[PDB]
């Protein structure tokens, strides 16, 4: 792809393939999230940041200060079909001192119509102590040349379904999916467990004839903890009602958080 | 991509993607297997066939009969850097009624060298009994007309890798990997586990120490059975051998039914 006129976002075009579709023939939300993790590293590449999915400054990188994906909430209103070319933009905007946001907005290259959009926050952090850090005077300047200083938001709605709390989901749960690991394909090059794989794990306890009635719209998730490579997964499902559930996904032992999140389906 | 100039074999270009690689920043044996897949079902679609992985004609879609994999093997030199493009050329062979070959060479677009080579066979089956079959005459005549006439071999030598038996992993196992269940993103369009799910599988119980200081250069993989979405799988794993080698094998965690077998060969970085 490439940065668009102005600099201030980036652009590029997939083509969907044979094994990133479902059973409707059409993307998965995980190979949606998949293009917008690419997509969103292209766009740190192309104006000089890290590209280990960490986005970091020589000045972060003394320091041991990594970006971390806090939440993701994404909107699909028409999966694309393999073979047709979805274009995704990207843009990243300064929140003050609380992070980072990233926005996407995915387009069918032939009609040029929205069929989807997604926005994420992302904290800063230490790599080794696993902190968070205010967004310290010297690591903004370095990447607000790089943002569009007039607010630029993909879910613009005054207060919606991206800035709402998640409540804790309550035992016992309707549905549940234990036992889950990651395996060497789930890890990326840092060896972490790749963000994606936790959106899988959150469906993986949706009933299996809702995901075949219904396609999935809505899907927002916090991110509270890592999953290590030699950690298993319960992952717990409510339906709190169109479909809406709450999930939860927790270590299979001692019952601590990783992940809560809700999801929204349409009857199709 | 495109059929090359003869219509005989079709050609595709693709760009490493950042969640495609692994700890080496290279493209990993699951990528690859991935890429090799999506090329062949365009090739397929570009000369008329189906495209849900089972390559059937009208005359097979009539008889219920499929194409499926009973053996991969994949030899690779140099994993792409992500970024990097790599084209891929793509040919199916008949090997008479025992089914047919589908043979890939895997090159560096900027240096033009080969960068890895892959072969795999295939049997005919009812899709419903599961009951394997002879290629008919009729069923031959429709695909031969889209393979070379004189052979066209990946791995042309006098006795190579991709012919060898491959001989049952005997308890007890030096290394597993047990209680291995596949996920919503492990299935394809028909809900059936897709093959590089098994080849994940069988390098679960490579340790991990092999993982860090070697490169995984030969995997040759038997298919005997498939795992269904509600089976479990216990991967096993015992050396076998400058170079290390590896016999595997995939079995249901319950009975300990064969699903796959297999052998891999890694060189140290
Ligand atoms: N309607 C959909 C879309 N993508 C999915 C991805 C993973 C699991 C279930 C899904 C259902
Ligand atoms: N805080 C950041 C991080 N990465 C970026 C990449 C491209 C453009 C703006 C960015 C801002
Ligand atoms: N050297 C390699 C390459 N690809 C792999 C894929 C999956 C697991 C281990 C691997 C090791
Ligand atoms: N037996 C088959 C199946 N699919 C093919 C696709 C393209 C060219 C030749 C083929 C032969």
């Amino acid at each position: 792809g490439s940065l668009t006129e102005d600099g201030l976002s980036y652009k590029e075009k997939f083509v969907v393939r044979s094994y990133e579709v479902g059973s409707n023939k059409t993307a998965t939300v995980e190979t949606i999230a998949n293009l917008l993790q690419e997509v969103g590293c292209n766009h740190a590449q192309s104006v000089g940041f890290s590209t280990d999915g960490f986005a970091t400054t020589t000045t972060m990188r003394k320091l041991h200060l990594i970006w971390v994906t806090a939440r993701m909430h994404i909107e699909i209103y028409k999966y694309p079909a393999w073979g047709d070319v979805v274009e995704i933009e990207t843009w990243c905007q300064s929140e003050g001192r609380i992070g980072t946001r990233r926005d996407w907005i995915l387009k069918d290259s032939v009609t040029g119509e929205v069929t989807g959009r997604a926005t994420s926050k992302w904290v800063m952090m230490n790599q080794d102590t696993r902190r968070l850090q205010k967004v310290s005077d010297d690591v903004r300047d370095e990447y607000l040349v790089f943002c569009p200083q007039e607010p630029r938001l993909a879910f613009p709605e005054e207060n919606n379904r991206s800035l709402k709390k998640i409540p804790k989901l309550e035992d016992p749960a309707q549905y549940s999916m234990i036992g889950l690991k990651p395996r060497r394909a789930d890890l990326d090059m840092n060896q972490h467990v790749n963000n994606v794989t936790y959106i899988g794990w959150v469906l993986e306890s949706i009933p299996q004839e809702i995901v075949d009635t219904h396609e999935l719209q809505v899907i927002t998730l916090d991110y509270r903890r890592e999953c290590q490579q030699d950690d298993v997964v319960d992952s717990l499902t409510t339906t709190t009602s169109d479909s809406q559930f709450l999930h939860l996904l927790r270590l299979s032992g001692d019952g601590q958080e990783i992940n809560r999140g809700t999801t929204l389906w349409r009857k199709k």
